[PDB]
């Protein structure tokens, strides 16, 4: 083992750490907008549940 | 054995001094860039286990 093999491994090191990294944020906007359209699919639940007893919609997030 | 042979002797040992050593400032540089970019790619693993503990990335480097 000599300087030149390291060389290249160290050469070759650079290139995998350059390439077999994803995108974090792109990954992370499209989990972020799952979360967003999960968390008015629960609202729209409970907008029909709020109906059943209230004969109305909600216009505050609390009830 | 005799002076012009002991001479021929170190003249090819002062050569072979100059030229089998390596460059070892510009071998060393690329090992630490190496250190830089796997501590960074280690900051960026850290990074993403920050953010599923708490929503956030960090700002600081004790977190
Ligand atoms: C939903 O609650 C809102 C505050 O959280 C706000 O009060 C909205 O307006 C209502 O105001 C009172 C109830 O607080 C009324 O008796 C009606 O429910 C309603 N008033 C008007 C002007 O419609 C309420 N819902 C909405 C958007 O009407
Ligand atoms: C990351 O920590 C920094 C110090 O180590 C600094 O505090 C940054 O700013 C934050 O300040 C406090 C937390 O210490 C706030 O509640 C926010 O987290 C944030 N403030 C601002 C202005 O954003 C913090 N992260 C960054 C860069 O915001
Ligand atoms: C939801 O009900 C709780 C009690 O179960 C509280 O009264 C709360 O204020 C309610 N939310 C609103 C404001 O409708
Ligand atoms: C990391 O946690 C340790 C304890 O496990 C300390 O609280 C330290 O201060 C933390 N780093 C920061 C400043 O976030
Ligand atoms: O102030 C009371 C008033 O609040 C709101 C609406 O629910 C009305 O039906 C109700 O009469
Ligand atoms: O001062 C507390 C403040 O610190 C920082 C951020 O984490 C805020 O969300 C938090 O409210």
């Amino acid at each position: 083992f000599t300087l030149i093999e390291l060389l290249i491994v160290i050469a070759i090191i650079a290139i995998l750490a350059a390439v077999l990294i994803p995108n974090l944020l792109a990954a992370r906007k499209r989990a972020n907008d799952t979360v967003v359209t999960a968390y008015l699919n629960d609202a729209v639940k409970f907008q029909e549940m709020y109906q059943i007893d209230n004969n109305s919609y909600t216009s505050n997030q609390a009830a």
